[PDB]
């Protein structure tokens, strides 16, 4: 309602949305599907304390999720997979990012 007030909103709906757009991009690499976490990014929405459970899985065991993209023949990571597996740290920290800008926003 305040003039500084819609600035802190504008550039707090602004980080929140270009880690959305960073979060559909890396999981179109990881997964195939830019909306693949879908589920998670609304549950760290309603509670960003879920974030730590959630990034530990996608760190340490990311097809909990769903397949990743590219493909494995006996042990041989084709360059689709490998681009996949390149990209999951990444993609953790803008789910990070992401949930940092939402805890902000509420407060």
């Amino acid at each position: 309602l305040s003039y500084n007030e819609f600035i802190r909103k504008v550039v707090s709906d602004h980080s929140i949305q270009e880690q959305e757009k960073e979060i559909r991009r890396l999981s179109q690499i990881v997964f195939g599907n830019q909306n693949q976490l879908a589920n998670q990014l609304s549950q760290i929405h309603e509670n960003p304390s879920f974030t730590k459970i959630i990034s530990n899985t996608l760190t340490n065991s990311p097809e909990s999720f769903a397949k990743l993209a590219g493909s494995k023949t006996f042990g041989i990571k084709n360059s689709k997979r490998k681009q996949a597996e390149k990209n999951i740290s990444k993609l953790v920290e803008a789910i990070h990012k992401y949930a940092d800008a939402v805890e902000n926003s509420m407060g």
